[PDB]
């Protein structure tokens, strides 16, 4: 009996109290401790050396206790540790061993899930220092790390980075680095109040698979001029992605340095998410330096059905090389997104764009291999004052990109800055079903809507269709004489162009190329012979040697004659057609024509 | 020892039985009560004044017990209360205090989540009365309410409204009113068997953020002629939305009064959901009267990837004004939806439409500021008998809407009823990539496919492309003389139009406008001069003064001559072109031409 | 007192230890056993006849214990049974009763959910045998089965099929057969390591509703030449679907026999998922033999926003008949998908296709009723060597399908094999906004890009637009003389076609049909009369009786004359137009023209 009371009050007491489920005589005859052992929480490890529970709080460092919990549950083949609601659990020191090379705080372990219902905060020990809060590598050298498998972080709780600024731009900070990560995920968690490099990284240089970030919130994760750069989620393993997340920043620095997602391996996605306050939406990039685990190609890349207010570029495409590996990007889709450039002064943030074809990290524009991209069914808007806004800023070599059935309402459609890079362009396709908005009408003095500042263009299609007038623009499309143009189709629909001085401009007369197919409106002065009856009209100018046919876009105010409805050319570069003189006489008219070459 | 047995059997007994997790000597030395205190259920509060548990059932009012649970868990900083599976928990009285002004039953509190695994039912005390089952306001006046934060309702359970009808049309009923709600959500729950105004409302007049409804079912939530109106989810805070839900109604009244979602603030979405039996899919509206918390603009509005069978309109756009605030709607995307009008008689429910540009609640059509809308990649079908079916019913002023790459298979493409409203239309863009289906071929006697019953149209594009014949229709597009038309492009592709009497009709001869760009087929009678050789042909009629060129759509059955291939006009309004008389003689022909103006 | 110690140590002991939540005097005075009874796990039933717990393992058959758990929890109105983490639970025998007719192992029951956190494995008793692991039918004859309602399987755990091959091709294997299933779902689970027919089936012949598969992984579920066929999820009830799943196969047999999803009833969807290694993406089919529970029509079918690498066809459409029922498929949308054919030899797997219009299970091509399909905003790629790759393989009767704003980069656009089936085609619409890629340029000797090997085509549109040259192809579009063509529009844009010998080919001269609307480029030899001045030019050939107009696509190298810009025809089939001889003389020229008929 003394024994008994003593046993009951001891830590083995629950192990002596019997239990059978719902008094079911067919159920297991268990002890209370067995049922309690089905679950586990931080309270089961958050104790002093004598076993007495310790209350969390800002003067208590919870790190060792949470690590002890993870270590133990790992030793039993896994389970889910609850981080209890109603408390804030502070972290106040660095971890040890394999995660120390990563500035790690907690080491994650395979099959050990964290159900974060309460709050995890960083103590001021971390102020001005690097850190990665949760780390799944088990070695300081990621190349020598084991894998992290089957690790899920989820719940209604919060990771709060304490508001601390970076101490130096060279520092790195992260929330969750899953490492070489297979079937890992973060769901439901709010990451907030920091100055960090990433909130979550998935994978390592292509090693990993099936990692996801779903229904998470990321709020105010950049706050200082020290922060070098930020991507809220960096996706560095295949078959992985981000869905239904919320990203918000409020700091000015974020408008210049921060991106919501980086998709950096094949079969990755970003969908259904909302972004506000960031410079950039998503990078879609194959870095050769990251090609170890899944190959040198980033393919099956999906950015779909997002909502964004950004200050720089929505999707940024890239690929690059190292001394021994070449990176390639292909088979991309960008669809269903509704994006705007937020209110800002012209040139006050990185050049506004829906798609950017960006140079590598060294600024090289001649290393890229980007092709088979489909941009369809998106909307883009930039306010009228934002000069630096484009459907595409095409700033590095491009091996193909297709635009179908978008609505682009910004300053430029196609842009690259002159005297910068001279990209080599192939297979740029701009379908006629792209709707060009009117917000920037009257703002385009001196500017070309499609400003083709490239080394060369081949196998490309630009079908310009206006939907309102903008007589301020210099031209709808312009090719400098430095840009070769071949095996291409360039058209300017005549609607809303009657009063334009210039429609398409070929400063090197490139439209004469053998395999160039063009059409655009022009005004032409003609003069007829004096004969009564069928009578020829000829252009006064001789710069139509390339024209295969032309037709009238003008009415004929005359009763006594009519100019030709249609024209062809002559060897001397004049247009010629047969009109009709009811009464004879030399006629002189100025007519608006659709000039056509091989179309 | 007596002490001991007594202590063990008392409510403090579990607090005396020790426990250590898995017999781990490094774990906390706890008591059983500590581990049990990690969770909480309704059973912990569902007791009489002596502490004896009460069984739920239809004669027991569970309200006070659930409120006591919520109140207590709130006092500890939050947690999750389980509503146990295997039981039905009846609610049978109104709450008290701040929620009484809202006819509230339960008051939600911040950080207190409800895991509803069992069923919550309404008792007949609520029959013929108003109610809001869960309310997150803390004050009868929402303007004086505190916020509700971090409150999630989730699980496999059910909210059942008892089937009771409304007592009066002026009454309001709701499931969950989150109030001024920040990071709140409903997930997994079935709402069923009612006559209610809303199932869920998010936010209050723009106050709130990050509220969501995900994987919920709403079944049979309207059942009587008393019910004034119904929106299953009303989204009245930004950065919030509905995803992957199921909405079904079976009552006839629902086909006339019910909508699945209302998106009423910026950065809101409705996606991936299935609707059956409703009048309407979604409202997308900025009410000036709701502009307090997030501004006067509804922007970044997304309706994507839904499946619907409805009886009225799929998406309804609106904006309005108050005495001192003006509401604006812009930057909308409607994409990927597959929608039909369900089987019904013509005119038996509100006018069928994929998009409706609706007048305000007073019927005013001259207050709206709706622009920058993209409608792309959707399908719409209405059965052939449904006269009242349109791609767009454009019934109020429109400042822009773009249609690209849709498939519309219904009676009308563009419609507004004559002698009703006379909307002022700008920037209506109907791209040629919109496919017009053939289900209503042969049903269109007396009707215009695009019936342009507007005050005016400017900066608009209508590119009509048929894909089968319908010789029953009066015209492909018709503008009454009352409609001004300027700075617009209107084309009718000739395919399937050879036998149409009328293609495009301009009852005020508006196609002559200086900045109108048109083309469409017409039949024209011509007569030539008698001269052998090149010889002119002239139209007998003189109503072609606006024509810039025309070309043959007809073969020439003759050997001895040919009419011109192409024509222009003369000051008197005749067409003229130069054909060829192999042998002389006056010729008279009737030819099908493509008439072109400035295109 | 002896009593007392004995009571405490007995299975009723926890039922004597009091508990009150957090020492709250307003809370229920309960016993520990009451709180423990709020949850249930397999441990509560996994015991020998004396009540002693049994450890799971490969020599222990857990089946009877899990069934006993499900049976008991069912008897209390439901709940959720946990399958504990950290253990592998082996199944080693067949179930009994109603599921034996289905080779069932476990019988699911209404309102009883399974939270699978650990692993469920099949023991080698099942090697070479049929099985269905979880079965929701309650009768061997599904027609006589009751329903399964409100049953959810979810968690981070795993179902492992043991790697065992099928014993015979006629055998069936499944993971979860929900049966006649209403509000059932599988979420989060990994199904792996098998040779099975299905992983999950939803519904039975249209009976069921609201069943879903979300965030599941299916890995390596086909492994042998014995396996007849495989669909990873078969959706056989309405208002149901698959979202955000991952499907991977590695076996060669899978490339020939396996499909990820089968959508077989109305209001069903497949979205946001990633597929690798399969033959097929999704079937979308109405089998008449499955029409009992939800009617004879499959409508509101959605395949959207998926990523796939497959070896055969992405979406396969079908409908068929039985002796007394006819199946119909309509109102389908296929949007936003990014798909490729994986690296393979030509003809090494089933014919590669984005859409296939497939014959019934007997090979009949004359039973189908498929219409109102929208295919928009997708990308498709096949490597250049894959001869057997098409945007659409149209192999059975088609009543309509619309393609808008896709990017197809493969060998064929439209294909059917000659001398096979002769489908009857109506309402095939290929919009000009479909972008035709260049990967297969130079590979197309002897081949037609659009190979119209049909019995007949009516009410169809083919608007061919190239975006690069491919002079290897025989023609852009070809109709054999056996194919009737009427009430259709067929155009070939001239861009990149100057050097093509053949553009459009009508081997039966079908383009002359009264209601055929065509245009395409051709080279034509002309000769003029000798007259100075306006002078006629006539084609030497007489096969242009069908031409309504033609215009020049060639420049005029001459100074002394010009050919006509535009032409019409004469009764003898010559073209004729009026050019200009500055000086007289008979002229002879060869010109590239755009030939037009009724356009
Ligand atoms: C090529 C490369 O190292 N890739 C890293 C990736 O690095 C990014 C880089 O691609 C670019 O976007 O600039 C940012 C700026 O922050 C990153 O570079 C910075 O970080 C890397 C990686 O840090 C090292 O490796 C981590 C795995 C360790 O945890 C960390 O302690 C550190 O040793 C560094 O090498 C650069 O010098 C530094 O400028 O980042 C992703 C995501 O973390 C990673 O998966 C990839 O390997
Ligand atoms: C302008 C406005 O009041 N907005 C309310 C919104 O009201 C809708 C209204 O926009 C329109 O759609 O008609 C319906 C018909 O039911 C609603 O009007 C009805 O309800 C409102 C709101 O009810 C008041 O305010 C609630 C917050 C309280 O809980 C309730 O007790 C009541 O005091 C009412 O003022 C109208 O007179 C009545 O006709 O409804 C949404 C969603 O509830 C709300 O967020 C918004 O403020
Ligand atoms: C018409 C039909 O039976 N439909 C079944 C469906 O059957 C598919 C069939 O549509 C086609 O796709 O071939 C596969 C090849 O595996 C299936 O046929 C095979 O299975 C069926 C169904 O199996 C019977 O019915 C199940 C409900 C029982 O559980 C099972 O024990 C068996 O009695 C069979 O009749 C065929 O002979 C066999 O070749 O399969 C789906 C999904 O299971 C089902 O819902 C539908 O009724
Ligand atoms: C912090 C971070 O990840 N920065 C990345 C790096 C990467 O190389 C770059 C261009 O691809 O995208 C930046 O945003
Ligand atoms: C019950 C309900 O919410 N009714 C709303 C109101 C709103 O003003 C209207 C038009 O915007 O949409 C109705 O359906
Ligand atoms: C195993 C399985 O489900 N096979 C199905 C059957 C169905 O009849 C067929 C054609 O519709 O699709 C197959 O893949
Ligand atoms: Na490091
Ligand atoms: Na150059
Ligand atoms: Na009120
Ligand atoms: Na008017
Ligand atoms: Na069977
Ligand atoms: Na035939």
């Amino acid at each position: 009996p003394d024994q008994f009371r003593a046993i009951i009050e001891s830590p083995e007491g629950a192990g002596h109290v019997g239990y059978q489920y719902r008094r079911n005589t067919g159920s297991t005859m268990r002890m209370v401790s067995d049922v309690l052992d089905e679950r586990v929480s931080l309270w089961d490890f958050h104790c002093d050396p004598s076993g007495n529970v310790i209350q969390p709080g800002p003067n208590v460092d919870s790190r060792q206790y949470l690590q002890a919990a993870i270590d133990y549950v790992s030793s039993n083949g896994g389970g889910t540790i609850t981080i209890p609601a109603g408390y804030t659990w502070y972290l106040g020191s660095y971890g040890v061993g394999g995660i120390a090379g990563h500035s790690g705080i907690i080491q994650l372990r395979s099959n050990v899930n964290l159900n974060i219902e309460g709050r995890i905060h960083l103590s001021p020990f971390f102020d001005l220092k690097p850190f990665q809060v949760f780390v799944g590598f088990d070695n300081g050298d990621p190349a020598s790390s084991g894998n992290l498998e089957n690790c899920h972080i989820y719940g209604h709780g919060v990771v709060d980075f304490g508001g601390y600024e970076f101490g130096a731009s060279s520092q790195l900070r992260n929330g969750v680095a899953f490492g070489r990560s297979y079937n890992c995920s973060v769901t439901g968690i709010t990451f907030q109040n920091g100055d960090v490099t990433w909130a979550i990284t998935l994978g390592w240089n292509g090693y990993g698979s099936n990692c996801y970030v779903r229904k998470c919130r990321f709020i105010n994760l950049v706050n200082s001029s020290v922060n070098a750069a930020h991507s809220t989620v960096y996706v560095n393993c295949p078959y992985s992605g981000v869905e239904s997340c919320y990203f918000s920043m409020s700091s000015s620095f974020a408008r210049n340095i921060a991106c919501s997602v980086a998709l950096h391996q094949h079969d990755t996605f970003y969908r259904g998410s909302t972004v506000n306050g960031y410079c950039r939406g998503a990078y879609v990039v194959m870095h050769a330096a990251e090609a170890a685990g899944a190959g040198s190609y980033a393919y099956n890349m999906q950015v779909e059905n997002n909502i964004a207010v950004i200050y720089g570029q929505f999707v940024i495409l890239g690929s690059d090389v190292t001394a021994t590996v070449s990176g390639h990007l292909n088979d991309v889709i960008v669809s269903g997104n509704i994006v705007s450039i937020g209110e800002r002064a012209a040139f006050s943030a990185p050049f506004g764009a829906f798609i950017d074809i960006g140079p590598d990290n060294s600024g090289a524009s001649n290393v890229q291999d980007i092709q088979r991209v489909l941009v369809t069914g998106n909307s883009f808007y930039a306010p009228a004052n934002i000069t630096d806004s484009a459907a595409i800023t095409l700033r590095a070599n491009l091996n193909g990109c297709t635009f179908i059935a978008n609505n682009f309402d910004c300053r430029y459609m196609v842009y690259n800055a002159p005297g910068t890079t001279s990209p080599v362009v192939q297979n740029l396709v701009w379908d006629k079903s792209n709707v060009i908005g009117g917000t920037h009408a009257n703002q385009r003095a001196g500017q070309n809507l499609f400003d083709m500042q490239f080394a060369s263009v081949v196998n490309s299609t630009i079908e310009v269709q206006l939907s309102c007038e903008d007589l301020s623009m210099f031209s709808c499309i312009l090719f400098p004489a430095s840009c070769q143009l071949s095996y291409s189709k360039i058209t300017v629909d005549s609607a809303w162009t009657k009063s334009m001085s210039n429609t398409a401009v070929f400063e090197g007369n490139q439209q004469a190329g053998a395999n160039v197919y063009v059409s655009y409106p022009a005004t032409v002065n003609l003069t007829s012979y004096n004969t009564q009856g069928a009578v020829p009209f000829f252009s006064t100018d001789t710069n139509y040697a390339w024209v295969t046919s032309a037709y009238s876009l003008s009415i004929n105010e005359n009763l006594d004659f009519s100019p030709p409805a249609t024209y062809t050319n002559k060897a001397n570069g004049q247009l010629v057609g047969v009109g009709y003189n009811e009464i004879g006489g030399v006629r002189s008219v100025s007519v608006r024509l659709m000039l056509q070459r091989q179309v």
